[PDB]
């Protein structure tokens, strides 16, 4: 077994994320060591090992011809412990993984085990491509450029970490997507870990929250309920719903708005004020089937096909016939469960004039053809409405991106609550879709969207549209 050089992983711009570095691995023929017992303690000492346990190991493996002394000394360390000239103690040239970017891309990149086999993230998902084959000569693995832009990953990392301090939040995730190419430009979770130093790792730090944390998305799916309304042929943006007095009794169940200073709202109005009553009334009119079908088409509670280890799917229940309560709770985003990634993919499809491009964690050179999941006119209309949610008076002013026109929706996700913002920018010719998730910290995640989106657009040289 002559181990193969494992393929380099870079960011989209070639910055190194996972590098296999030549290390030395001392191994021993025990049967040949049992003849030079007087050398053992010099050997043990140079391996910073206890003489008795070193000896006890060797003694008990007397009838075996292979054991590992130390795995992965530097070039000149392993050469010092072979210059002692101990009988039965030979050299192997091996490869150790180093992660130059560390904490910043830990969850995305993942890491290899003691064998240099993929254990988490991209290192596992692309193991066959990255590994090559052992020596027959050893054929080296192949280079992999990720979709991640390390400039955007660091900006996203920095800003989510800050926002978690201010709000005394213990966890969160942030996803950034290219709405045109389906590329994940940034995926960051907190807490994070350094994959270079893996002794005592709190298992909550290992959780890739963007891909495994499932939640009811709440008010962030209203734009998709609105898309279904505009495609029904029964609703235009300027049509009015009466939401007074901000409550609605469903037989026994009672729906309450957070803001109840409204009678007549147009369809834009229902999104600015985020009226559960307004969206429920529309939902009764068009039926839950139209809402289910839009949500399914944009990939909520659906397999993302990233083939990424651990990635959860959530659940979008096909009740086939919905009573009035299940109709309302689906329309304002309880009664389904989704990941941050699914929700950013859905928003990407909306931002890209209703065309869903398949998700990619790898650099996309030739973009695959999208699928038209929402008609281009409906998608253009809902973009206009979500621009008003950020821009208009009463709106989420703290999501405004100075220089650009941003579009988006806040929500509270669900037991345990997360603060959510989902949006895209620029509103005129959308480039980036973003989802922010902050655990049990409306106006928490929205300022992060603002700061990270301002940086991302400038880092991608998107001309200001305002
Ligand atoms: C959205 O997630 N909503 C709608 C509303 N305002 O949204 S926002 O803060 O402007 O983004 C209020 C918060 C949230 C919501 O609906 N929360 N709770 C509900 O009313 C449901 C009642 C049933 C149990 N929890 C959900």
């Amino acid at each position: 077994a002559i181990p193969a050089h494992r393929g380099l992983i870079t960011d989209r711009n070639g910055e190194p994320l996972a590098v296999s570095t030549p290390v030395t691995t001392l191994w021993a023929n025990p049967k040949e060591l049992m003849t030079a017992k007087e050398r053992w303690p010099q050997l043990a000492a140079a391996l910073g090992q206890d003489t008795k346990l070193f000896a006890d190991r060797i003694e008990q493996n007397a009838e075996r011809e292979f054991i590992y002394l130390v795995r992965g000394l530097t070039p000149e360390q392993g050469e010092g412990v072979i210059a002692l000239k101990v009988p039965g103690v030979y050299s192997i040239e091996e490869f150790r993984r180093f992660y130059p970017a560390g904490e910043v891309v830990a969850h995305a990149v993942g890491f290899t085990d003691v064998d240099d086999r993929g254990r988490e993230g991209i290192e596992l998902a692309f193991d066959e491509w990255l590994a090559g084959v052992p020596g027959k000569n050893a054929k080296p693995g192949k280079t992999l450029a990720l979709s991640i832009d390390l400039r955007l990953q660091y900006l996203a990392h920095r800003e989510l970490r800050n926002a978690l301090l201010e709000n005394g939040a213990k966890a969160g995730s942030l996803v950034i997507m290219d709405v045109k190419t389906g590329e994940i430009l940034a995926m960051t979770n907190q807490p994070t870990y350094n994959p270079n130093n893996r002794r005592n790792l709190q298992p909550a730090a290992m959780r890739n929250r963007a891909m495994i944390d499932v939640f009811e998305p709440g008010s962030t799916v209203k734009p998709f309920s609105m898309s279904a309304a505009l495609a029904s042929g029964r609703w235009k943006p300027s049509d009015i719903v009466d939401v007074y007095p901000g409550t609605l009794q469903i037989g026994r169940y009672t729906i309450r708005d957070v803001s109840r200073n409204s009678r007549q709202l147009d369809l834009t109005g229902i999104l600015i004020k985020s009226s559960n009553v307004g969206i429920s009334k529309i939902a009764f009119d068009i039926g839950a089937e139209s809402i289910y079908s839009v949500m399914q088409q944009v990939g909520l509670g659906q397999d993302t096909g990233l083939g990424f280890p651990g990635e959860r799917v959530g659940n979008l229940p096909n009740h086939r016939k919905w009573p009035k309560a299940e109709t309302a709770t689906l329309a304002y985003g309880y009664g389904l469960s989704v990941t941050a990634i699914q929700l950013a993919h859905a928003y990407a499809a909306l931002a890209n004039d209703g065309k869903s491009v398949p998700l990619s964690m790898t650099r996309v050179d030739r973009v695959p053809d999208g699928v038209q999941v929402i008609s281009p006119e409906v998608a253009s209309t809902v973009q206009g409405m979500l621009q008003q949610v950020v821009e208009a008076q009463g709106g989420v002013f703290r999501a405004q991106v100075p220089g650009y026109h941003a579009a988006g929706k806040s929500g509270t996700a669900r037991n345990a609550y997360r603060s959510l913002f989902a949006g895209f920018a620029p509103a005129t010719d959308p480039r980036i879709a973003m989802v922010v998730v902050i655990d049990e910290p409306g106006l928490v995640s929205a300022p992060v969207f603002s700061k990270v989106m301002a940086g991302a657009l400038r880092l991608m040289n998107v001309p200001p549209d305002n």
